[PDB]
């Protein structure tokens, strides 16, 4: 939000505007990283991005705690090297790399396609980057009718999300990631759990309209009374929501699950690739942006 608008205070107290990404620009499938570079915390570009420019921008705007994304500032170097074929030290070249399928990215995700998500030909490869709203449709779905839902519910729609993934992937792509997706899983409570319940540590609730403007605008939920989490929130509660998202009875089973889909995960780690490996061509459409309505500098 634009400085003398009200918006923010006194969570965050030096905002700055909405800038819809321009067809230039640099965007990656992640609905957290793009928020942040539409409103200038890190290059509105999304080029040249360091990890001290990450860490302050996700403590100082979002309310998430530098432990919250150690291994995703690991991984995002190690994808950025395999990308490029060579060291990026201290400067992620770009927001787009992060894309490069079956590495950080993942398949069955909440709101994004897959790689080759229903394609005819097994060369063929789309937009896993951009914010696809029938996709996002599949995930809310699940919890239609309702304004808020739990780690039963979660568990629910990312079941749902690998069910439709296995059986529109081509035949042989299909890489289930409980790990990571189950972070991002972990990610949603962190950010847009109701913290004007009482039990909101215990039982984190999302609320289903933040959930929704977040990612469908790429920008923050302000006007829906929503702040950043305070204190800053911890990796600690991001590993244990995302156990407990898979431990979580499940009381309807998609058909075509693949093999040991319910059931723990194992511990997220760092990714490690091949010097002799070729990375997979990323999709290069342009940015997504909120045109239905356009957002103005204050949403
Ligand atoms: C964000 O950053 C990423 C990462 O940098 C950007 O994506 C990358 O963008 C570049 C363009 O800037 C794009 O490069 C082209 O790739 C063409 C296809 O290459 C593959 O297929 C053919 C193989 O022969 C080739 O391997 C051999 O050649 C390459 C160099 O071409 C060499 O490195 C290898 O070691 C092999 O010897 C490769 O596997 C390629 O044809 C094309 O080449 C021409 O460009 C100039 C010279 O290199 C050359 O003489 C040619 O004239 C060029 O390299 C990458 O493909 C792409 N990477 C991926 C993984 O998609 C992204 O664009 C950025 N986006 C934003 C929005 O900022
Ligand atoms: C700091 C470094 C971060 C990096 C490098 C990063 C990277 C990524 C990548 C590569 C994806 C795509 C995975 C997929 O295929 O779904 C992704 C997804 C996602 N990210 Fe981030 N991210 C970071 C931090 C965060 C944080 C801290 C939040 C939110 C509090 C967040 C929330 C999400 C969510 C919810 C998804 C899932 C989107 C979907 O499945 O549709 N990210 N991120
Ligand atoms: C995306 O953002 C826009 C702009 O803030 C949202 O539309 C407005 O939403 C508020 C409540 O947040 C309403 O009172 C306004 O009247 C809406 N304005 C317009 C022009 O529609 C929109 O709802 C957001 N999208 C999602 C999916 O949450
Ligand atoms: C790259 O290639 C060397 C041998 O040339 C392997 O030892 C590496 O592990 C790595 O191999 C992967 O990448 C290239 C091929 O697709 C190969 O199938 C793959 O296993
Ligand atoms: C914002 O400003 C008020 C006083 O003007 C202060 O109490 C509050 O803690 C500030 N918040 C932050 C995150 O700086
Ligand atoms: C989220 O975190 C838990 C605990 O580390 C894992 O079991 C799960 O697979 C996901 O990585
Ligand atoms: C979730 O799990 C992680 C390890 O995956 C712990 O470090 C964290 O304290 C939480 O229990
Ligand atoms: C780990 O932390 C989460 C979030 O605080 C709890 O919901 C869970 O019960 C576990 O104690
Ligand atoms: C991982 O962590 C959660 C935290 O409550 C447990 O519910 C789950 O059973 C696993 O131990
Ligand atoms: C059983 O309960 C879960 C949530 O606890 C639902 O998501 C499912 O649809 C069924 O009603
Ligand atoms: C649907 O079926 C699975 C096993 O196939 C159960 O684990 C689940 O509880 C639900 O009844
Ligand atoms: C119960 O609910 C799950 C998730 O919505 C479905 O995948 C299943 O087919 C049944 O409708
Ligand atoms: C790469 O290809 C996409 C569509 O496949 C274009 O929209 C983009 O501009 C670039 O040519
Ligand atoms: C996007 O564009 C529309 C129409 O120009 C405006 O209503 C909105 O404020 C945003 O600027
Ligand atoms: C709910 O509790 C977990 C599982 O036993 C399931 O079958 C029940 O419906
Ligand atoms: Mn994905």
């Amino acid at each position: 939000q634009e400085p003398g608008s009200g918006i923010g205070y006194p969570y965050d107290n030096n905002t700055l505007p909405y800038v819809a990404p321009g067809p230039t620009d640099s965007r990656a499938p992640c609905p957290a990283l793009n928020a942040l570079a539409n409103h200038g915390y890190i290059p509105h570009d999304g080029r040249a991005i360091s990890r001290e420019t990450l860490q302050n921008a996700f403590l100082n705007h979002m309310g998430i705690a530098n432990s919250v994304i150690e291994l995703a500032l690991t991984n995002a170097f190690v994808v950025c090297e395999y990308v490029t074929g060579s060291d990026c030290g201290d400067s992620l070249v770009n927001l787009t790399l992060l894309a490069e399928p079956h590495a950080f990215e993942h398949d069955h995700s909440f709101s994004r396609k897959d790689y080759k998500q229903g394609v005819a030909n097994s060369n063929d490869f789309i937009d896993n980057r951009n914010f696809d709203a029938e996709t996002f449709q599949t995930s809310l779905d699940v919890v239609a009718g309702k304004t808020h839902f739990d780690y039963a519910d979660m568990n629910e729609i990312r079941l749902q999300r690998e069910s439709l993934s296995n059986e529109l992937d081509f035949p042989g792509w299909f890489t289930e990631s409980k790990p990571i997706q189950n972070v991002e899983s972990g990610f949603i409570f962190a950010l847009v759990s109701d913290f004007n319940l009482p039990d909101n540590d215990e039982n984190p609730l999302v609320r289903i309209d933040w959930w929704k403007y977040w990612f469908t605008n790429e920008s923050f939920p302000y006007h829906l009374g929503w702040h950043p989490p305070s204190p800053a929130r911890e990796i600690e509660f991001v590993t244990s929501a995302s156990s407990a998202v898979l431990a979580a009875s499940v009381t309807s089973t998609p058909s075509s699950l693949p093999s040991g889909a319910i059931g723990p995960g194992a511990e997220a780690v760092p990714l490690s690739f091949a010097s002799t490996m070729t990375p997979f061509l990323l999709a290069t459409n342009a940015p997504y942006y909120a045109q239905d309505p356009t957002l103005g500098p204050n949403d």
